[PDB]
C-alpha cells in the first residue's frame, strides 16, 4: 500500500524529470525566479531518496551477507545501526 504509493509517486518525478530534460517546452516555465526543471529534480530527489536509501542498504546487507565476514559484533552493529 504505501510502498506501492511511494514507488508510483518515484515513478512518475522520474518520468517527468525526463520528459523535462529531453523536452524544452517545460523548461520555458519557472517559478520563483528559478526553472521549473530544477524545482521538479529536487522535489523527485526529496520524494526519492528514502526508497534510493533503503535499496542501497539492501544491497550493501546482502554483500555483507555473501561476504565471508560473520562476527556477530559487526552484524549486530550493522543491524541496529541500519
Amino acid at each position: 500500500t504505501l510502498a506501492l504509493i511511494e514507488s508510483a509517486f518515484f515513478v512518475v518525478i522520474l518520468s517527468a524529470l525526463v520528459a523535462s530534460l529531453t523536452i524544452n517546452v517545460l523548461k520555458h516555465h519557472t517559478f520563483w525566479g528559478l526553472e521549473v526543471w530544477k524545482w521538479c529534480v529536487l522535489v523527485m530527489v526529496i520524494f526519492s531518496g528514502m526508497l534510493v536509501t533503503n535499496w542501497f542498504m539492501r544491497l550493501i546487507v546482502f554483500l555483507i551477507e555473501t561476504n565471508f565476514l560473520l562476527r556477530r559484533k559487526v552484524l549486530y552493529f550493522v543491524h541496529g545501526l541500519k
